[PDB]
């Protein structure tokens, strides 16, 4: 199947090669002081999975409660002939009554993009496809050793009466 | 199937995204960070398909007549959440007899590593051959592709991987 895969390359491609050394950028972000003044990063990377594929390039976009904070330091690696692929990470700031409530590294699941495209113009067997991404990731980091409570899978359907910041904001804090 | 959803993602969340820019960045190279007496980048972005699935790291391990000569100016983008997401490409001299016979953008298709890393030999050759057979018709359908992406397909028996990329960048030519 696709998800099966895609599930699978994002674990190789990706999660395998950025958690061992996600606890290190993050510390190394939180002991800069005018960093911390702001407010402590989050020890997690929060992925958003949602089950309707919908992922858009800016989360400002999807939901102006997520303000984009700052950059982690990147993360480079030699990688099939590439010299110096660059891992980069957004942090945000989540907002609640117009204050800020936490600070997170946050981001899609891209390959649901692939999902997306494949059936924009079916969307049953895009939520089934999606689901089972969901369920074939959430295996491989269950027996995963890179994954050590470094990492948090959020999966959702949208109801338009819904906070992604609300959402993300559940997660955190049962993590804090 | 896995290579065809893997192909489709190689397309999608790559191909497509850096096609359209990649003659803008090579010319940008030639013209302002290529030194005075190095021969000129070719046009094409050519891409390493072994059917073995074995992709190493480095280039220069798979044939020391690959050398890496310097990186493109990189692009960016936002995408699912990630601002200024950067696409690097890696320039290479390959040698003939010690010397520059062509210079050019190359690197493997690395969803190839996730069919390795993943089921016998002969099931991955055949998983690696829908991943090729389905990239060929992506590009031949899709208006990123317009002769500035070179697909080199091989199996490996003595094998010569500089000879095989010269083959195709005289070809060009
Ligand atoms: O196994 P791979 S390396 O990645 C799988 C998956 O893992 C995830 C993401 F979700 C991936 O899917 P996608 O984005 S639709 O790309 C599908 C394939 O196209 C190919 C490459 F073959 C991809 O397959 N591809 C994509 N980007 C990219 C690239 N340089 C060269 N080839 C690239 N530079 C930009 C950023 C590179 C590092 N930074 C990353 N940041 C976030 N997520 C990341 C990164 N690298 C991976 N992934």
């Amino acid at each position: 199947s696709v998800a099966h895969g895609l599930a699978w390359s994002y674990y190789i491609g990706y999660l395998r090669l950025i958690l061992p050394e996600l606890q290190a950028r993050i510390r190394t972000y939180n002991q800069h002081y005018n960093n911390l003044l702001r407010g402590a990063v989050s020890q997690r990377l929060y992925i958003l999975l949602p089950l309707d594929c919908g992922v858009p390039d800016n989360l400002s976009m999807a939901d102006p409660n997520i303000r984009f904070l700052d950059k982690l330091p990147q993360q480079t690696g030699d990688r099939a002939g590439i010299k110096d692929r660059v891992y980069s990470n957004s942090i945000y700031e989540l907002l609640e009554n117009g204050q800020r409530a936490g600070t997170c590294v946050l981001e899609y699941a891209t390959p649901l993009q692939t999902l997306f495209a494949m059936s924009q113009y079916s969307r049953e067997d895009r939520l089934e496809q999606a689901k089972l991404f969901c369920r074939t990731l959430e295996d491989i980091l269950a027996d995963a050793p890179e994954s050590q409570n470094n990492c948090r899978l959020i999966a959702y359907q949208e109801p338009s009466s819904f906070s992604l910041s609300q959402e993300v904001l559940r997660h955190l804090r049962q993590e804090e």
